[PDB]
């Protein structure tokens, strides 16, 4: 079969305007507005407000293209788009070929007929979602409730367009992917799936095929499945009927190489290259697709305080490191594969078990699960329903499950995606009191059967799960399922709080914190709104009351500042140190709470938001914080009662022996407490290390530490506490002194001590790959923590700036 | 019958020391060690920490007295505590007496055996309340849980005297009110008391006397009721037997006039002077008692939207303006008539109906009482319980019915005491989750049987009423009875909130604010200590949170501050605003609503609190707020979707006619749609006055206002809204254009102009007593608002000084 694409260069104009003007075609109508410089950067100051006319607007589409009489040979001609933003109609050569509803799913048609020789005219009209849903909500029997956008719920779009508490409302219509015209023969593969069967120190596994024959025609279908040199082969022969036919097809992997996620095992990938042929030997559909070889359970087993929640890859438990992710251009199309890996390989080396994909942007594009599956990142991969009262008619339930039925047939193969789940906290939403006292849960058969259903129907190899809170009673429950704690940002509580949660998975919280001034400075529009609560800065704040949320929790620990500067460092370590001692808590506790998913890994455009990584790419200093919070071996501490209660953590397949070091220094001198000798942390698991009784501590002069070495030299893990919040602590400035090093052409070695407590030092330079940041520096040690610059010079290395907490500086 | 008063100077020392140092009689230990110089001003820094030990110590108290050979002759004599700080044993002439568990009633010993003539010696050993109490606690079968402190619950003394939220742990022992010894011959009034039995064009009423006769003997009453031009004489004469006596002797007053609250009419106190007689004409007791005639209602019937709760003295319908009033020190004995006298004057003339005398304090002093009597201010007297677990066995429920007798018996004569109430927050506890999961509501039969029994049995005059928030099936709820709004403080929702709170009565609610700077001046140790978050600024807030929320809040209307000036100065306007807020709120609803009471009329030490005046009684800001928010007549603004919606508030028998002014004038300009009618408001009522469209508003240049003229076209009230919070406002520095007139000794009366908005300005003179300041001015008007200072000079009142938001010039 061959395939003419229509991608390029297309002609728009608004339902009603005269001029056509040029258009790219994985695209977004405000993209080409944009580009034809019709309206402002949506993304800077407040041009949000200026730019809400183009969703009201009907939009009109159109390419024309040749088409060869040697391509009209192809006995059957399908037109494909592979995405297009919800409502259209589509006009080929004049004529009605089909309406969408649907953004999340491949829209397909049948073409041969109205199909010319030469030159054809292909028309999209996209109609202003606005308008239609509306009119949708309107015609409905009863009103439904979201949250800022209720008719949101009653069309089938990515939810966050109509804006978040950290999206804004740019409602776009769009072709946002490929349109391929494919023309084929005889017969065409439809699909094809790769499950696990069951598994051993050998393992089965089936071919499922289905393939859609127009005659009824003798096939032959060869494969190999391929590792790194072709492990099996084999040919099969078949004489089917004309219609939709569908097989299974046993075989075999001896000594199967096993997929795993990062920090556990290796992330070993089979490829199936399958041919569908003819009786004459001609090649009528080929097909690549990866896949791995891998157990996975959801353990949900009853035990003392309630039930677990633990995903077992291959029967290992493992502690699931990890974050919310969204997504990351208000405007689809311009994401391109640069970016998803640029995100994703950020994760990995910030230690990342696992994403969940959060069910009010998209499914993803195939370069981010494809990417998750060689990184070793697992999914958690929401349907795409959150936070509202979805309709629940016949109708609806149809198209429900026509878009269930595609996007898993299509996300089955990735290894990575480990479960699926149905909504984004509607459970927890109708159990609570927001959306009122109705008697029905409106949405409830989507999550109790239609979902579970086609879940169950076309993967077994998965768990379903109902609710992104679906913890019990309360779905929101520490005893059972997993929870969201919003205790923290949105109820107000100190972040100190996290140690007081003890859900057995934390699959949402998080702090917010604005990005580094760079990003900052390309979305405010002057340098008068440069402080840290101007117009344009809440403006670019979508959470109710963020910047004063912000601005107290700054005040719990530090003193406050007017500096737009200083803010900023104060906010973003704040930020850190939020999600550090929440990680770290749920990470003591191990497999009571196996799981810490942070609410924001990346940003959708330039906004004030919980995000770790900015719009622009550009690491907030938390990132660095998160890295260290996930270090795969770890010591943390805890307090209990006026004692101090230290731990250690392996989130590795392996026993670990190594050195602790406890302590009790003022800011200057010298230690209050034992150096230790020898102390093991067994494999996978964490383990109460050592206690330490402070019934006489100055709280102001003095912090507890605790350092970690492993069998080597090495440092690999630090720690430290503090009895009274910074901002009273009698804490000397302190003076660094710093060095650089060169290992590598362009790789560097940062050399550091300090006399006093430095606090959270910032080395700054303009394209460095920081292995470690944001640092505390003790007294009475040095530090080696390497990166690198590709960019900058030999001698300009030697320009990097640093600043922290509190300081002077020397080399 | 003849008073040998033991008040004056005692010799005290702890249960085990050596030296006896001097010590005064109705006194606390700690003011006797500050006294004797051995312990710091607690209320200092944080002194608070170093006096914990007082609390812990057994104390001893002894005084010598000498008895005449004349005073033995009288055939009973009696030895009475008028007050004792709880836990006791007291002995004279080393011979055992009693033991007291009850600071809250009087005591009262026969001693004529144990008396001898000349010198003799009481002793009164005083407990360690910390030690007697967890002794108690741990006694008993089960735990109960408090608050700050548990064990609190198992004594009867004042709760908040353990630490509360406003209040530090100085858990004072104490001889806290006089000593006398009485001696009398044959019969003593024991109680007298004048209830109104029923009211109307004519005054039926009863005199209910109790009285103790030894001896069968015939006796004479005469009486004689005062206005004081006496309204009323007679006498009467019986022949009773020995043992406690009582009668109710009726009487008619004709054309009674009538006691009513502040503003609603005159407050006419009768006074009773009546002398139980001998047969030979000899006096045996007198009383002198005051009284008001009044019929007290607290309406209760059902309506829509739940049921009314609103109070009716003489059967109009009084909607309660006011405040929450807690112990005026914390050490109880310092506080004089003077401090009484000087913080209800204030409440007075900010326009209050109404004080809570809280059920964490104390039942207080006759002064309070009795100023409240002749100041109109009505009270809601709560029985001393607040916030936790009481015991409920047999031996504490005599104690507690022991205690509410006295105390009803006592305080039954005040016309301002409105009604008695159980406890303070309890139902709502556990209805609510604190403390919860228990079947029991642990002193559920005090406030069910015990108390309502013993005010149904002494007081029929005055409902009683079982809690402090007593709705229906939340006790907190807005359908049904009173409500406390801490939504807005605690949890940290916008103050703004208060708009969404229509609950029919509420009795609590309140922001913080840091004292005037001369207040803090006194407690603050240095001046390094002199900044928002300082260790010291902290430690004088125990609000878990207070600094932060108070951060918090300023952020939301106000750029933040670093600056330590500042911050007091717009901490304590936003203060006025959340107060204003609701306080205007409530008022509009008018009887829907019914009440509004501000949770801190007064601090018992100086802290940073709720208070509207201060420990030293220095006006807080919010004062001017309060008093503005209370004007018995007032326009309010308000909004409701899209357009705002102006109102009209009668607290006053007569109906009001007079112009309003709308307006939406620029800072400068005074532009937009001038509306400008005549109107009235119907006498004691809300009404909505007009409407205004905000169609196409610019929010940051301009403000809504409006002006209320009386048929004098005097200015009697004004107000003004904005559409965005302060800080983003492009308002001008404003110049204003002050002159001082004199118009008697020391009176005086202060002209304002300025040319664009000037805010909140800031009236400052060292002794002044402000009809009005922190005051608004707009534009186009000339303000002449009145005041004096009987303290300095009239060319020395130009000395005053003043500031606000936004003032490049004066005069
Ligand atoms: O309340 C905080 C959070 O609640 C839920 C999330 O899915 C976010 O949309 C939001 O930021
Ligand atoms: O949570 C705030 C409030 O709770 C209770 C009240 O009686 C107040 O004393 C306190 O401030």
């Amino acid at each position: 079969m061959e395939i003419l694409k229509l991608d390029g260069e297309w002609e728009f104009k608004a339902v009603k305007d005269k001029k056509w003007r040029k258009a790219k075609v994985p695209g977004c109508v405000h993209l080409d507005l944009m580009e034809n410089g019709l309206i402002p950067d949506p993304f800077v100051g407040e041009n949000e407000l200026e730019v809400q006319w183009v969703e009201k607007e009907d939009w009109i589409y159109r390419k024309k293209f040749q088409v060869g009489k040697e391509f009209l040979k192809y006995s059957s001609i399908y037109l494909e788009f592979e995405g297009i933003d919800t409502f259209s109609e589509i006009y080929l050569n004049g004529k009605k070929i089909g309406e969408t509803d649907n953004m999340f799913i491949a829209w397909e048609f049948n073409v041969k007929d109205l199909l010319v020789e030469g030159e054809n005219e292909l028309e999209v009209r996209l109609f202003s979602p606005s308008k239609v849903l509306e009119e949708r909500a309107k015609n409905y029997p009863y009103k439904l409730h979201g949250g800022d956008y209720s008719p949101r719920v009653f069309g089938r779009k990515a939810q966050y367009s109509f804006g978040w508490d950290w999206g804004p409302r740019l409602a776009t219509s769009g072709i946002w992917k490929s349109v391929k015209l494919k023309g084929w023969n005889k017969a065409r593969l439809l699909d094809v799936w790769v499950p696990v069967r069951s598994l051993g120190e050998n393992a089965q596994i089936n071919i499922e095929l289905d393939i859609e024959l127009q005659e009824s025609i003798p096939v032959d279908v060869a494969f190999r499945i391929s590792h790194k040199k072709p492990v099996l082969e084999q040919r099969l022969r078949f004489t089917l009927p004309e219609g939709r036919v569908f097989l299974k097809i046993p075989l075999t992997i001896k000594n199967p190489k096993l997929w795993f996620p990062r920090g556990y095992g290796e992330q070993n990938l089979y490829t199936l290259q399958l041919v569908l042929l003819d009786e004459k030997g001609e090649v009528l559909d080929k097909v690549e697709e990866r896949f791995g070889i891998r157990k996975v359970e959801l353990f949900t087993q009853e035990d003392n305080k309630g039930e677990s929640f633990v995903f077992k890859i291959n029967n290992i438990p493992v502690f699931a490191k990890g974050a919310n992710w969204i997504p990351a251009d208000s405007f689809l199309p311009r994401i391109k594969e640069e970016d998803y890996r640029l995100l994703l390989i950020r994760a990995k080396e910030a230690g990342v078990n696992m994403l969940r994909v959060w069910g009010g942007g998209i499914y993803e594009n195939d370069i981010f699960y494809e990417l998750c599956d060689e990184l070793g990142i697992m999914v958690w991969q929401d349907f795409m329903f959150a936070c509202a009262e979805y309709p629940d008619d016949e109708n609806f339930l149809n198209d429900v499950q026509k878009e269930a039925e595609f996007v898993i047939k299509r996300l089955r193969n990735h290894p990575s995606i480990v479960l699926w789940c149905g909504n984004n906290c509607n459970h927890w939403g109708y159990y609570a009191k927001w959306w009122g006292e109705r008697e029905k849960f409106w949405g409830e058969e989507i999550y109790s059967r239609v979902l579970p259903d086609v879940c169950a129907r076309l993967d077994l190899t998965r768990p379903y799960w109902p609710s992104s809170p679906y913890g019990g009673k309360d779905p929101n429950s520490q005893e059972v399922g997993d929870r969201h704690n919003w205790e923290v940002w949105h109820g107000w509580i100190d972040f100190n709080g996290y140690l007081k949660d003890n859900g057995r998975f934390i699959s949402e919280f998080g702090m917010q914190a604005p990005p580094v001034a760079e990003t900052i400075r390309k979305f405010i529009t002057s340098e008068k709104e440069y402080y840290p609560q101007s117009r344009e800065m809440e403006f670019h704040n979508k959470a109710r009351e963020g910047t004063e949320r912000i601005i107290r929790y700054i005040a719990g620990h530090f003193k406050i500042t007017e500096d737009m500067n200083e803010y900023i460092y104060l906010s973003q370590i704040i930020q850190g140190l939020a999600l550090k001692t929440g990680i770290e808590h749920w990470r003591n506790n191990k497999f009571h709470t196996s799981g810490s998913l942070i609410w924001q890994w990346n940003d959708c455009w330039p906004v004030v938001s919980w995000s770790i990584i900015d719009y622009y790419k550009k690491l907030k200093p938390s990132y660095y914080f998160v890295k260290r919070a996930f270090r795969d071996i770890k010591v943390n501490i805890e307090p209990r009662n006026g004692k101090l209660l230290v731990f250690g953590v392996n989130d590795t397949l392996e026993k670990f022996y190594g050195k602790i070091e406890y302590a009790i220094s003022t800011f200057r001198g010298k230690r209050r407490g034992k150096k230790e000798v020898d102390i093991e942390i067994p494999a996978n698991s964490s383990v109460i290390l050592g206690e330490f009784n402070l019934e006489d501590v100055d709280k102001f002069k003095e912090f507890f530490y605790v350092q970690l070495y492993n069998e080597k030299d090495e440092l690999i893990d630090q720690n430290e506490y503090f009895f009274a919040p910074f901002r009273h602590l009698e804490l000397p400035n302190a003076v660094v002194v710093y060095s650089v090093k060169e290992i590598e052409e362009n790789s560097y070695l940062l050399n550091i001590e300090s006399d006093f407590l430095a606090l959270w030092v910032s080395l700054k330079l303009e394209n460095a790959e920081w292995e470690d940041n944001f640092v505390n520096i003790y007294p009475k040690t040095k530090y080696s923590i390497r990166f690198k610059a590709p960019y900058t010079l030999k001698e300009v290395e030697s320009k990097l700036k640093l600043e922290g907490y509190n300081l002077k500086k020397v080399i």
